[PDB]
């Protein structure tokens, strides 16, 4: 799992904004708005961004005066995030770890009292076995936001352009009933989801849907782990 | 050709994210039934209107970006609630038809800074808006570095950097102009144009403010 993101320039090629088709921005905006609103309503004092790169959700924590933890394998992107945290005077409230996401979710200390876990920008679709990641959220979180590419013809055309712009080698497209799977010879793996398939996967992993939003490109879901306390 | 993501350094994103969150929260709290995005490109605030079930009007002179937006509105089933106009921003604020009873006007991604006479635009907001969100580049060393890289990727000819106490000005031999703002200068300009700051946020790259036109009604619709 995540072999592609252990490559020196794996994360850089995928997360460089200049490599994004314009139509990626609506996916990122929907996910941002839903994370912001979820943290307020569910009284989360902490945001944990899995695959944060250079801190793509830091502004959400900033405008809510929430604690922030960014987790990524990419040392260079985390150093950019550390530099911004210091310059923003957020060192007391915002932290970073260079580590595997599953190392963090399985063994990492709690962040704040009521943490929301963000799985942004199709992170879940980059796991061949997404149930291992989803199952690990229960321990340290009272909520999660999961953002994935959808399976519309338009979404697939965006992804065809995006992954080639990123320079993914030997890119192949595999069409399935419930999503489109892209693979690369470099260990690249990215699937999209139908709304029904995403909802079914979440229910299977004991994650209750409280909010579900879709646009032409993406599905974004706010979930509560069953067994999570829902106090204030 | 300044709006395609292909031309954006990574450090542009925190500016876009801060103004999106402040526009979203302003629409909800101030009970705005319409979002009017000035310089909307391909509908960079459409998702805010969509997720609040608000009316939307995108104003831009980029007819390609507007046609992209019109198709997105149709495919999202938003035709009855979202529209576009290929118009000059000041012509729209001066003479354009009103949208909803409580419209919020968004001035995104340093639109105010890309105007040489910003007072004309700000003064025009008085009549037709109950609220506005204004997003500008700041004057940090990091903001100036990001802007230089951005304008270079946009292919501005004879790009020159002019240092000032209240914001860095970039010019080109092609007639390109864009200024950043200190927090103090932005607040002073808005006050001068009868716009009261109700929310003010800054990050390393940007200032974003929510304003009410003084004399604008503040009911619930
Ligand atoms: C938003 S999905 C892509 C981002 O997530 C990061 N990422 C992907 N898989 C992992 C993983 N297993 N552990 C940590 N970061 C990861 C990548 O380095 C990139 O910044
Ligand atoms: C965010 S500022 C840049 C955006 O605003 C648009 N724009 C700039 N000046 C004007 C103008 N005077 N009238 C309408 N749109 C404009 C550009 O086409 C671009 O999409
Ligand atoms: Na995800
Ligand atoms: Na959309």
């Amino acid at each position: 799992e995540s072999a592609f993101y252990e490559l020196e320039f794996g994360p850089r090629t995928i997360m460089t904004l200049a490599n994004f088709p314009d139509d990626v921005l609506p996916l990122l905006q929907m996910e941002s708005l839903m994370t912001f609103e979820a943290m307020a309503y569910l009284r989360c004092d902490a945001l944990v961004e899995l695959g944060c790169y250079d801190g793509r959700a830091l502004e959400i924590a900033r405008l809510l005066n929430a604690r922030y933890l960014g987790v990524d394998l990419d040392q260079r992107a985390i150093e950019t995030l550390r530099t911004r945290i210091e310059r923003e005077g957020m060192s007391d409230r915002a932290d970073t770890v260079v580590d595997d996401i599953l190392n963090h979710t399985r063994r990492g200390a709690s962040v704040g009292s009521r943490a929301l876990y963000l799985l942004p920008f199709n992170l879940l679709g980059n796991f061949r076995e997404p149930k291992r990641l989803l199952d690990s959220l229960a321990e340290r979180s009272v909520a999660a936001v999961v953002s994935v590419f959808g399976d519309s013809a338009e979404a697939t055309r965006v992804r065809q352009s995006y992954y080639r712009r990123c320079g993914v080698q030997g890119l192949e497209l595999h069409t399935r009933d419930d999503g489109t799977v892209f693979t690369g010879s470099d260990g690249f793996y990215s699937r999209s989801y139908s709304r029904a398939c995403l909802h079914a996967l979440l229910a299977e992993c004991g994650l209750t849907v409280v909010r579900s939003a879709s646009n032409l490109f993406a599905h974004c879901v706010t979930v509560l782990p069953e067994g999570a306390d829902q106090g204030f």
